[PDB]
């Protein structure tokens, strides 16, 4: 099918013109950061010498406290510009493009070869509390709706990515995939990310184990294609 870049969302009027086409998805309002309706310590890691920075070595890297608790540092962080624990912040995303599936609608996929444990995107949007939530799942049900894009942060708290996000929503389930969902403390408030769980060949479709609790005995088929597909989406 037709692919894009991730630079192709950043032109709106343009963008709207490739999606007349059907040569990208429909329009979202794209956001760096997520939004809410509802109004809501350093590390210890000894700063390395320019020396070792210029030698290739990894600042605030696996042994870090921030990192080992999935806490991202700030701007005060010892090893100061050289921190590699600030991707989310720093907006350190691999390199995917945007691509029409046979069956899901749009999907992701490596534009490059990405290592396992690797950070991919940032999964935005606006945050709900629970009555929001059901307001939108019926409103959205009554809209007739076909994709849904919530994600569970915590307690309370639920992404939904529907009109405002950006392309993190379009990573699409597998029952076999390749990168995972993972919680991390930016600023003392918790975000999620997509990260590789193994290396992933350029082109291939980058999915995860959408696993957001399952209500009725109905829900979306899978088309996954997997070996050990489990036929639908939800845990
Ligand atoms: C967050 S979206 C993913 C982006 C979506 N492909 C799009 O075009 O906007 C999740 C939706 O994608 C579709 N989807 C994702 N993974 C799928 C799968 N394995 N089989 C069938 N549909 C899938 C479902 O309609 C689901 O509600
Ligand atoms: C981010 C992402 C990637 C891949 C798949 C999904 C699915 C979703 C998703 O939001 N699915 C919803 C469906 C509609 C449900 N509706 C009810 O349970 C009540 C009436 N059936 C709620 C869950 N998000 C996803
Ligand atoms: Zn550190
Ligand atoms: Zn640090
Ligand atoms: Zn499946």
């Amino acid at each position: 099918g037709p692919s894009c870049v991730m630079d192709d969302f950043r032109d709106p009027q343009r963008w709207k013109e490739c999606a007349k086409q059907g040569k990208m998805p429909c329009y979202f309002d794209l956001i760096e950061e997520n939004v809410y309706l509802t109004e809501r310590m350093q590390c210890e890691c000894t700063p390395l010498s320019k020396d070792e920075r210029a030698q290739g070595e990894i600042a605030c890297g696996e042994d870090c406290l921030n990192r080992l608790l999935m806490i991202e540092c700030s701007s005060r962080c010892p090893n100061g510009d050289y921190c590699s624990n600030r991707r989310f912040q720093r907006k350190q995303h691999a390199d995917v493009e945007v691509i029409l599936t046979e069956k899901k609608g749009w999907g992701l996929r490596a534009a490059k070869d990405l290592p396992s444990n690797t950070f991919v995107l940032e999964y935005c949007g606006e945050v709900l509390d629970h009555k929001e939530f059901k307001a939108r799942v019926k409103e959205y049900a009554r809209n007739k709706n076909i994709h849904y894009y919530f994600m569970a942060l915590k307690n309370d708290e639920i992404i939904d990515a529907t009109q405002k996000g950006n392309c993190s929503r379009f990573m699409n389930h597998s029952c076999e995939p390749n990168c995972e969902t993972q919680k991390w403390t930016v600023n003392g408030q918790l975000r999620v990310g997509f990260f590789t769980t193994k290396l992933v060949p350029s082109g291939s479709e980058l999915t995860f184990d959408y696993q957001f609790q399952r209500y009725g005995k109905e829900a979306q088929k899978c088309f996954c294609g997997s070996a050990n597909c489990r036929g639908y989406l939800g845990g």
